[PDB]
DNA sequence: GCCG
DNA sequence: CAGTACG
DNA sequence: CGGCCGCTACTG
C-alpha cells in the first residue's frame, strides 16, 4: 500500500512512544494508520494533506521517503531508543522505568536481571520475555478459553464465558486470551474469582499472576500467565474479566476492541454529550471546560452491542469490522 | 505529531 | 498518588 | 489553546 513510507514512520512513532512523547506518538500512530488503509500509494504533497490524520508537518516527511528515498529524521534518533524499547518490552515496565534504568547505566536484559531492582510483575515479565512477545495460533486461544470455561461452568453451568479481543475479531493469531465471564441472572457472578482461580491453580494451568486483587470481593480482572499440558507448549498471557449481566454489552464491546476502535468510539460518544466505558453508555453527562466527566448523566439501557451503535447513531459493525 |  | 496496564 | 478514551482497573 505505502509500506515504503509507513515502515519508516512506525520506527519514528515507536521512538517517541518509548521516550514518553505519548501525544506525538499518537499523532504518527494515526497518520501511519491512515496511509496503510489508503487504496493507492501517495505521490503528491497535496495528495497527503487531503487525507484525514495527515497534515503539513507529516505530509512534508512523506515527501522525503518518496523523493529523498529516506527520511533524515531517522538519522538523529538517540542511541538510547533500542535499549528503551528492549526495556519497556518487559511486562510491568513502561517509559518511566525504562528511562530510569537507562540513566542508571543499564543496557541489556543481563544488566536488568543482575543489577536492576524489579517489581513482582517485572520479574515475571522478564522470566517470560520471549513468550510475551509471541502470538499464538487462534486454535490454541480456543483451548485456553475452553479450559477457563470448563473450570467456571464446573461450579456454575449457568456462567457465560466468551473469548474476546483479536480472537473474537477473527484474527489468525492472538497476543493473549481475553475471557469475559458473566451470568444471565445478574447476580450469580459475585465473588467467583476465588473459586475460578483456585480451580485453575489446582490443575496447574495458571503459572504466574500479574494483576489479581483477590483480597477484594469486588475484583473485576485477572491478568496472568498459563500454559497448556503436553510438550511444545509455551506460556501464554491470560486476561479474565467478570462483569454483572447488566453491563454485558459494554463489557463485550470493550474487551473485543480493537483498542483504537474503542478509543474512536468513545471520542465520538463524547462529542454527542454522552460517555462510553466498559461499564456503560450514558447520556446527558456533565463535563468541565477540559472535557472531564464531572457530573454523571443517565445510564442508557444497552442489552446488546447493536444498541450501543444504534444509540450513537452508528451502523452496526461485526467484530471483524472493528479491527482498527 | 493532528485537529477543532 | 504515579506508573502501567486492558480493549 | 489544548484535547487526543475511560470520573477504565490494580499495584505499592
Ligand atoms: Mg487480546
Ligand atoms: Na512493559
Ligand atoms: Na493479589
Amino acid at each position: 500500500h505505502n509500506l515504503h513510507i509507513t515502515e519508516k514512520l512506525e520506527v519514528l512513532a515507536k521512538a517517541y512512544s518509548v521516550q514518553g512523547d505519548k501525544w506525538r506518538a499518537l499523532g504518527y500512530a494515526k497518520a501511519i494508520n491512515a496511509l496503510k488503509s489508503f487504496h493507492k500509494p501517495v505521490t503528491s504533497y497535496q495528495e497527503a494533506c487531503s487525507i484525514p490524520g495527515i497534515g503539513k508537518r507529516m505530509a512534508e516527511k512523506i515527501i522525503e521517503i518518496l523523493e529523498s528515498g529516506h527520511l533524515r529524521k531517522l538519522d538523529h534518533i538517540s542511541e538510547s531508543v533500542p535499549v528503551l524499547e528492549l526495556f519497556s518490552n518487559i511486562w510491568g515496565a513502561g517509559t518511566k522505568t525504562a528511562q530510569m534504568w537507562y540513566q542508571q547505566g543499564f543496557r541489556s536484559l543481563e544488566d536488568i536481571r543482575s543489577q536492576a531492582s524489579l517489581t513482582t510483575q517485572q520479574a515475571i515479565g522478564l522470566k517470560h520475555y520471549s513468550d510475551f512477545l509471541e502470538r499464538m495460533p487462534r486454535e490454541e486461544a480456543t483451548e485456553i478459553e475452553q479450559t477457563v470455561q470448563k473450570a467456571a461452568q464446573a461450579f456454575n453451568s449457568g456462567l457465560l464465558c466468551v473469548a474476546c479481543g483479536s480472537y473474537r475479531r477473527g484474527k489468525a493469531t492472538c497476543g493473549d486470551v481475553d475471557v469475559l465471564i458473566t451470568h444471565p441472572d445478574g447476580r450469580s457472578h459475585r465473588g467467583i474469582f476465588s473459586r475460578l482461580l483456585d480451580s485453575l491453580r489446582q490443575e496447574g494451568f495458571l503459572t504466574d499472576d500479574l494483576v489479581s486483587q483477590e483480597e477484594n470481593g469486588q475484583q473485576q480482572k485477572y491478568l496472568g500467565v498459563c500454559r497448556l499440558p503436553g510438550p511444545g507448549r509455551r506460556h501464554r498471557r491470560l486476561d479474565i474479566i467478570v462483569v454483572p449481566y447488566s453491563e454485558f454489552a459494554c463489557a463485550l464491546l470493550y474487551f473485543t476492541g480493537s483498542a483504537h476502535f474503542n478509543r474512536s468510539m468513545r471520542a465520538l460518544a463524547k462529542t454527542k454529550g454522552m460517555s462510553l466505558s466498559e461499564h456503560a453508555l450514558s447520556t446527558a453527562v456533565v463535563r468541565n471546560t477540559h472535557g472531564c466527566k464531572v457530573g454523571p448523566g443517565r445510564v442508557l439501557p444497552t442489552p446488546t452491542e447493536k444498541d450501543v451503535f444504534r444509540l450513537l447513531g452508528l451502523p452496526y459493525r461485526e467484530p471483524a469490522e472493528r479491527d482498527w
